[PDB]
């Protein structure tokens, strides 16, 4: 499942990184089409020049907010079901015929989602950077002539919502380095 | 689960949180699209100037009533589902291998839905004062020349839904509140 | 439950105001989006003045039938909700550790759930007066100069629906009177 | 359920039966939205005069075969679905502590559920003569100009499907009338 | 269920026929609203004649093949749940209280679908000759003025599936045809 | 089920070849209406010629890359299930009244699946040459005078999607290679 448990997840992986995980998938299906539904259509440039408006939009952005989130949970996601399948198939051997090699998967699952986590923050900041939306952006892209004055839809409510997806990262960021190092100590 | 029990809430948190619990999340997902649905593109200026009506519904709604509410519900849900999965997680433990930390994480869990409630109502106040919508906005922002009339959609229906939302929080409230003293005094 | 029992329940509230609100939620579904999908994009005004339309839809339509009737539906839905819920808290505290108090909760329910069936009503009957929906509208509200004539979208579907929705909630009056009735005459 | 039994339904009311309604009923659910979702937008007049095409449309489809069929679909069900409850409020009420007035109970029940067929398909042939759909209309009425020629979108297949769904109907009505005689000579 | 068995189903009637519906089920729902979901609304012709479009698409496309493939499958699927239906009905008379009746039954229900599937194949070849669909099509119907040229959306796409589902077709027919053989062969 | 198992799968076609499976199903999921949504009404040529932009696009997209990925996935997932339902109908025979067939089965199954990954594979490389879509195509087909600059819609993220649904189906296509191989070596 979802941030799942493999009987040697701590307080902080069972309890907390579940909620914020579950948090974050309430935000995303509350806000995937309510504020980022008519991106396309509702922007719009100051601008005679037919197909400006595709153009532009797809210069200023590249990938949407809501896929790039979508595309990081189902990566951050995957290595937990892995983990469950895995405990699963080991489960059924069992039963028609090992806790070490468990632990070790265990460990490599989660730093595996923390590295996802740090490259999909990287990767945001490196194509939207600060937080914040502007209303006006200027694009000089072909076919427009020279510079041409587009404008955003709901930059201060996409910019809440970047505001509270980005925090909630750091906080699993932040938790998933907690998990490790409790676990390297609690082994050691 | 919402307004989630730990065999320490009361009938006034049990059976009454609850019922205004699923009121709320009811009204809002009735009036999620059926009201706020065409809120961007029935919001009309009078204006010529391209890229107006967009720049103008921005700056009169930062971020909308319905996700504000959304929102508003995560937040008071997540402690709850918090408290729910730390106690399965404590059963679980016990079967594999107490009642004061318990009773201390629920009064813990109920102050922070308390904090929630409160300043989700006061950001909503901060951004939206009174509770009534007009029909008519007056908007003098860049690249709008000086002032124009835009128009809002469906005032009186918003109008309705809010005084319901935020009746119902306010009841949210003193029901908490009256939880917290309850549980204070049988302690003492 | 939606119009739930409590062991207490005669034929005429177990049986029949059962059928009635499951056939006002059908109706409700199945004419929720089909017909009043497109009140505000189809109705249109004989005028060139800019949002005209809006204002006169709103000065028309406070609050939609579909709404009004889903408010209701919750609203009558609540009382029988929260004494389903009353009745699995006392169960559940039986079971870890009273018929008369459970019989006046029933009869309190069932007068609450009466008295916001004729609220309803009446608030319905002070909004639209009659029982039908006119084709051409005339308002003078601002910023429409002087009378405007604007024209409803699908005013006989609405009125054959509101027919529908009118004769159920009598019905529901009716049986709940009836019910009351029932009860004080076997209590005495 | 759909067209329920009570341990003396025959093979005619059991087998027959239900499987026409579900045939009844995913026809009107693969019909619903993808026929007659556009019956209102894609109905354009030849005229110029505002507010022409909507009273025109209101004029020749006082309500939609669609909604009609649902509305028929519910009541058919209703009759069936209160005798499913009356049903298991009697096995209750045994239980916590008669066959005739079972049989007489599901006797009036076919002959309620004939009823309503009848007399939708009669409402049906009164509002709609002939089983086909033209695609041109002539319409005078206010404020229409003289007479205006309308367009209807996708009579061909709006008829194939009336066809469907007259015939499924009249084969219940005919079932219906088999069930109700075959239980009189029974008992007879 | 779809395709059902009745303890006489073999191999090829058991292991195939079920594949092959559920392929074709889900190719339907896969291409019902991508590809024919703006096929009345892209639907264009090369004229200024008001309501053209809408009697040349009529006149072209009498039933869609979505819909067509939808009836198809539901009346294929019918003859299935009957006998399902009618097993269940003579398995609950037992209990309440014949091999060869069953046997007949499968046989009959076997070469229904058979001749529904035959006779859908036959219509669908009547109605759209040919397995390709062209981009220009010549209408020639009142009240556009002679000849105008109307141009298909996605007429490749159409084919591609169009092919699909004939393919998937004439599977079922010759499975329907091996599985009477080897009933039939059994048998004697 | 998807990618099912036979009590011969290993851990490469139990554990990741499902994982797999789920990746591409989640991500065709939040990538089919989101991205590829408006591609046809978006999708805009620089010509006043009636009829051009719906002929442009389809000459130069055929069949859509959704509906494309969602064939094959499809068919991939076509074996697995009859493989799943011959080893249901086996059971039920046994129980009603092998191992080296079902072994059998299992490998043509495997080979089966792999076939249509490459197939699938080959098809997209010849209809889309290269992993990239650029913003501008120039279209020379009748009816458009001469040559014509139509302008794609979100080119950039569809190309993000391309790559990853890519090299999803080359990772599958490498693990049934493993799978094929450790099985080939096991057996001998």
């Amino acid at each position: 499942l979802l941030s799942g448990v493999n009987r040697h997840s701590t307080a902080i992986g069972r309890v907390w990184l579940s909620v914020i995980f579950i948090f974050r998938i309430m935000v995303l299906v509350v806000a995937a089409e309510s504020v980022w539904g008519d991106e396309k259509s509702s922007f719009i440039c100051n601008t005679l020049q037919p197909g400006c408006n595709s153009v532009c939009y797809d210069q200023f952005f590249p990938i949407s907010h809501v896929r790039l989130w979508s595309l990081q949970l189902i990566l951050v996601s995957t290595p937990a079901l892995l983990v469950a399948m895995h405990v699963a198939h080991q489960q059924h051997i069992e039963k028609k015929m090992i806790s070490g090699t468990l632990w070790w998967t265990y460990v490599i699952s989660v730093v595996f989602r923390l590295l996802f986590e740090a490259v999909f923050m990287y990767v945001f900041y490196l194509l939207y950077p600060g937080y914040a939306m502007v209303r006006l952006v200027k694009c000089d892209v072909y076919p427009c002539p020279n510079t041409v004055d587009c404008f955003v839809s709901r930059p201060t409510e996409k910019t809440v919502f970047t505001v509270f997806m980005l925090a909630a990262s750091g906080i699993c960021i932040i938790l998933n380095v907690a998990e490790v190092v409790y676990l390297i100590i609690r082994a050691c």
